[PDB]
């Protein structure tokens, strides 16, 4: 990860 999101 690092990166995030939220999908
Ligand atoms: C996502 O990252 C931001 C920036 O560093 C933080 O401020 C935030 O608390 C963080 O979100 C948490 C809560 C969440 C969205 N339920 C996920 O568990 C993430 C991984 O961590």
């Amino acid at each position: 990860x690092x990166n995030x999101x939220y999908x």
